[PDB]
């Protein structure tokens, strides 16, 4: 017994995000790996470098590449964190438990790789955005943007009911990022690997940075193996209701054996 | 009567250290600036860039240096941070009202500034530093070692009385650092004049085990302080184990003389 | 291949001042930026709103903090841009192949900030600053005091051997400065282990009357220099009465 | 006794644009003035403060108002300039010899206001403007916008046929203004009575790129000049390229018009 959790950050964030999951996995006898990706967390790499989601997700696919043939993994994303977890999926489906969707997109071999993110963009007004930085480092011809979210953004619409701890933190530790719209837009996941993996979504009800309702669609259009819900929990469930998600988590690792 | 209160976080660590304490302080109406030195929390820099303890300490200079006219604030140093205030309190003495040294290292301005450090460690046996890892990067003629903790001297003597949520946040934050013997060794950055004219006030931590309550008292025999707290219970991250009652003893010292 | 020369102007001035200069170093293939000083040139700050030199120097600061990783420049102070200099090189001291002082102000790490100020300001008699103002703006507790020169001061000890179209240019553009005299005295912005690091160049002008080639040979005198050269026949608008010598003289110590 | 020329500047640029002509007149005996007006030069406020051509105009008319009245002037207006000599024409008429047009916009009294910059911009593609920017600072309900010359619009449609000194100096002192285009549509300033009672002598620079000679020959024949003055090989910025060239054209017209 005893599983292997991978645990991957949403855009702006880093492995640092998940301290007070992390601790709660290993007390229950789990193996837990909070990476940080490209560019994110306390990785030297700097976002101007990262032209592909497959630059930003390398982290994830080299750990993925070291594991041993009877070490699978539960894969856990967190809001951007999902679209990383279809590269991983898509390379080494058979390496995985199971693929969660924490309040994350969650993308499928059936629609172009960036459907959800357009869907997204289209129920999203400018205003949400509030003081987050849209600042371009590619070329016309090669359009690249990067995404950092600002302090309001990240109080009003990521973190409502986390603690002004949490807030503080996150406030010193987010970092610029990028939906890659543009590079995921060009294609990456088909039905023989990555629709292979059962996919579980948990829900945050109160989610403001990704709302609920779009979460919903997210289940009913793309489709998942089993969907779970963390009630009063924001953006950030990790950090708002970490005992209530590693519940949930355990609860997938026991089923999905 | 608002004020502004500068948090400088200790060898490997960053801003993100006082996350528990800036919310305390800012709802007692207070400006906080819990800022990244260099190659510190999200700074770009690699620790191979720094040279001396002045290059490290540049974030905390500019911050000086914008600072309004009529604008002073109060330093809180933590662990190596001491010695990040020395040169800030030599440089700009008139735009501290006090400068406060919490489980630090507090240098004076008779000898070199090495003094202190080097006091550190012959008074401190080299099994204590236990999984920590000292690495040149230098060269023969201009030697330059870094310091990077590992994670049992983090566990075993500096969070031994933090959460397992507060270990977890600082083993992946954690980068390498260094003390800048080198550098301060070879001269007195602090003078009497300046260094030695700013108010100073000294907060012990008795359950320290990276710098020992020993070390801490000897250090303010050395060079005597305007006041000198205590905060019983208090492990070498004070503003982790003990956020609260560290938020009192400033907000008192914030009016003490 | 071909160096970034950034070009500080002195007190009162702008990076207009550097207009015949400027073309020049470019059509030997080098980058030059000719940047404003706070409340200088064109910048809408008012000097009322400096307190401190750093304030001042505010906009040369940005300028290196863009710099390249691996991108070094070569530093032209006037004037008081020396001191300009002196933070960019106490700041970003590996930035900075050689810090040129062009009839300027040269500071040193060993008395106050100011000395080199105050030592001018003792030789140099009232009757010289002629019709430029001296206002304060301060108070005892931080006394601050704006300088303005006035026309007479500009002709006579400035552009003495300058064109009668530069005189009406500077006539139309010179805005108050300041030595801040105050802030320099109790501040100690430079250190032997960073701003004396970096190589040192004075280039002096023989015929300036405002800061006269003894003044510049003292200061050369009291710090030293790896390399002094002179410009013999240039007043203390030297980029103005003899751009041509400058460049060359500046393309020259640009390795040497 | 010599004449006292005030000279006014164009958009984006300030009195130090005069400091190659000014000595000239001034060797001949005459008083220059070579003002900033509002936001320009070395002036503190900002284009924004400014909403009307009359807010930007504000030091020219400062000038004329302390004139002795016994003491007249010789306006020379540049560019955008054109438009600020009309206000002093017509508050003033009487204190002014001869106004004279430098390869600028010259006014009427029949048409609006913004008559000229209407005309200027319907035969001016939105592709000569190059790195010029254009934004907007006026609240939703009262429309301001801002124009600032970008360095390939000096160094391509202005100073063409200038040194490589005099595009250094122009690079690092041009600021943003405006060309009131808003205010100028919904306020009459210029009469016939006042304004039109003025001398006007237009100085057409045949090689200018940024108002082209055609349009400056179009203004002198449509609002039409007492005298129209010619200086070949000349860029927009004549008093760079050709100082000596603009004074004794300027020395003539001040002599003429006594
Ligand atoms: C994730 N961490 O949070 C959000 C919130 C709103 C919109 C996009 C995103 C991400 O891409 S990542
Ligand atoms: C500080 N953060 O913690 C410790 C602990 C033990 C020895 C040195 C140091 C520092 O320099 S920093
Ligand atoms: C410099 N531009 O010119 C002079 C001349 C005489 C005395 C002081 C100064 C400066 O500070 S700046
Ligand atoms: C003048 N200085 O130059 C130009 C050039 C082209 C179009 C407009 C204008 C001005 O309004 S001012």
């Amino acid at each position: 017994e005893g599983k292997h959790f991978v645990l991957v950050h949403g855009a702006c964030h880093g492995g640092w995000s998940w301290y007070k999951l992390k601790p709660l996995l290993e007390a229950a006898g789990h193996k837990v790996t909070a990476l940080d990706l490209a560019a994110s967390g306390t990785d030297l790499r700097k976002i101007e470098e990262l032209r592909t989601l497959y630059d930003y997700t390398l982290p994830l696919m080299e750990l993925m590449e070291s594991l041993s043939a009877d070490e699978k993994v539960i894969l856990v994303g967190h809001s951007l964190g999902g679209m990383n977890l279809g590269l991983a999926m898509e390379k080494y489906p058979q390496k995985i438990y199971a693929a969660v969707f924490l309040a994350a997109f969650m993308p499928d071999s059936v629609h172009n790789s960036s459907f959800v993110l357009e869907q997204y963009n289209e129920r999203t007004p400018a205003e949400n955005w509030l003081d987050t930085q849209f600042l371009p480092y590619g070329s016309p011809e090669e359009p690249l943007t990067s995404m950092f979210f600002g302090p309001k953004f990240l109080a009003h619409k990521l973190y409502q009911l986390c603690s002004p701890e949490d807030l503080a933190l996150a406030s010193s530790l987010v970092r610029p990022s990028s939906l890659f719209m543009e590079d995921l837009s060009k294609a990456y996941f088909t039905d023989e690997r990555f629709g292979s993996v059962k996919r579980v979504y948990i829900v945050c009800t109160e989610d403001k940075g990704i709302p609920e309702e779009f979460q919903r669609w997210q289940i009913d259009n793309i489709g998942v193996t089993e969907a779970i819900e963390i009630k009063g929990a924001d953006h950030m469930a990790m950090l708002c209701e970490p005992q209530k998600l590693c519940a949930s988590l355990l609860e997938i690792a026991h089923k999905y054996n």
